[PDB]
């Protein structure tokens, strides 16, 4: 039982909105987040019941921890609350200049998350620098949490209203009735390590987001990894090739990345 009973939660201010509902900073035990619809739809109760199903799986350091869920006298789910900012702050916003080997620390501890994700066979489906909280701008914390980011027209009319960038060619020229899969995520991480290597989003050159669409699903596109630093290890750029491999099956899964991760983190001066 996760079931937190009316009047324990304190709702204080709103931070923003997100896909569904309402995301506030709480008090319960100490500093919480609480992310509330206001009355509910079969479907909005069916998110919720799902949104909870998948949380209420993961016992993990670099998962957001879930704390329980509001039934009555509204839907609501508690997180903990984290200090700091996303990864896509702190590298586009901000523009943070990290050293190396917490780049690599950073890489690892997605890895780590990722890698529990997977082996409890849960599938992200929107992994991206906007979904990674540095929390205390040290540990990572991977969540499903944006702000006129690249693109900031709106895309009611356009099929792709998302974040393009971290989708796979399968994932955007959606030819299968469900494209999404393990090596779907590895992409994504894949473009979330080209983030942290360059300091940069992929495809800067090109400011057409239905041609970056169209490139990428015919394959025409893929990061340019000479724009790495150059105190980058030639054993990352390896992997972040692998990651970013156009055919699925070429992909490696998380227990051989992460693996690969902890091996160069070891010889690195
Ligand atoms: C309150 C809440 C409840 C639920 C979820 N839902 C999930 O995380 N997920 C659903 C599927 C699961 C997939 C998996 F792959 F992770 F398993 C991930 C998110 C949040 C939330 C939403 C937000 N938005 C704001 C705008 C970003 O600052 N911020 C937080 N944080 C505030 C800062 O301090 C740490 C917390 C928390
Ligand atoms: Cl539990
Ligand atoms: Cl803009
Ligand atoms: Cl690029």
């Amino acid at each position: 039982d996760w079931e937190i009973p009316d009047g324990q939660i304190t709702v204080g201010q709103r931070i923003g909105s997100g896909s569904f509902g309402t995301v506030y900073k709480g008090k319960w035990h100490g500093d919480v987040a609480v992310k509330m619809l206001n009355v509910p739809t079969p479907q909005q109760l069916q998110a919720f019941k799902n949104e909870v199903g998948v949380l209420r799986k993961t016992r993990h350091v670099n998962i957001l921890l879930f704390m329980g869920y509001s039934t009555k006298p509204q839907l609501a789910i508690v997180t903990q609350w984290c200090e700091g900012s996303s990864l896509y702050h702190h590298l586009h916003i901000i523009e943070t200049k990290f050293e190396m080997i917490k780049l690599i620390d950073i890489a690892r501890q997605t890895a780590q998350g990722m890698d529990y994700l997977h082996a409890k066979s849960i599938i992200h489906r929107d992994l991206k620098s906007n979904n990674i909280f540095l929390h205390e701008d040290l540990t990572v914390k991977i969540g499903d949490f944006t702000v006129k980011s690249r693109w900031s027209g709106s895309h009611q009319f356009e099929q792709l209203s998302g974040s393009i960038l971290w989708m796979a060619p399968e994932v955007i020229r959606m030819q299968d009735k469900n494209p999404y899969s393990f090596q779907s995520d590895v992409y994504a991480f894949g473009i979330v390590l080209y983030e942290l290597m360059t300091g940069q989003l992929p495809y800067s050159n090109i400011n057409n987001r239905d041609q970056i669409i169209f490139m990428v699903g015919r394959g025409y596109l893929s990061p340019d990894l000479s724009k790495v630093r150059s105190n980058c290890p030639k054993a990352m750029k390896r992997l972040m090739a692998e990651c970013l491999k156009k055919k699925r099956d070429e992909r490696p899964l998380f227990p051989q990345i992460l693996a690969s991760i902890e091996l160069l983190a070891r010889s690195l001066p």
